[PDB]
């Protein structure tokens, strides 16, 4: 069966509102949601739907991009590396699980790259 | 490389009709396979650009796509049912003859073109 999907806001967590998590949400999700490649990492991976019995045998620490849009409209991050870990997570567990060269893998790595152009572009602290 | 233009849709100077095999191409065929959970990479032309497909129109001259077919339906661009089957089994073949046996794509569209199959199998007498 499919685990349920993350977490995605706790009233117990302390919350504020950041230049770094307003870009994140306002730019970094934004732009990505909108690309080509994104359908397969807008929702928790559903492995029932995809015929991928071991998927969550192997993958544990599960992350996609409807989770991270939840996440930060729901100030359940801190810091800014809470909010880029996530992306790095769902990344590398597509990595992990799909064989290197698969189409869903050079999606998931035209992702990160402009994932990572606009990481690069973060606001400094205000 | 571009991507070659659309599939015509529409034409002025092509007769009309409404016929009870058309009607349920789209009411139930199209309607049915849309809504299937590996539908998506099948609901619009292959656009080669963005998918990063630089190959795909050197060895598919013949490209069709659900969108075209119920753009097509909804026009009344087709008078004969079997131009419409032709069109949804040219779609299929081309996802065959440009992929792999065993690719994620094609299991895909095989479950597509097995529910096609059982739909067009229930087509009612003209
Ligand atoms: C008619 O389209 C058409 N003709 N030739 C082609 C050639 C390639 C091609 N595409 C590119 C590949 C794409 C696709 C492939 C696999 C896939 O999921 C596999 C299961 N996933 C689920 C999600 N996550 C995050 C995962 O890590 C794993 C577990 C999802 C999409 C379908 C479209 N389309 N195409």
């Amino acid at each position: 069966m499919n685990p349920p999907p993350p977490e995605t806001s706790n009233p117990n967590k302390p919350k504020r509102q950041t230049n770094q998590l307003q870009y994140l949400l306002r730019v970094v999700l934004k732009t990505l949601w909108k690309h080509q490649f994104a359908w397969p990492f807008q929702q928790p991976v559903d492995a029932v739907k995809l015929n991928l019995p071991d998927y969550y045998k192997i993958i544990k620490t599960p992350m996609d991009m409807g989770t991270i849009k939840k996440r930060l409209e729901n100030n359940y991050y801190w810091n800014a590396q809470e909010c880029i870990q996530d992306f790095n997570t769902m990344f590398t567990n597509c990595y992990i699980y799909n064989k290197p060269g698969d189409d869903i893998v050079l999606m998931a790595e035209a992702l990160e790259k402009l994932f990572l152009q606009k990481i690069n572009e973060l606001p400094t602290e205000e």
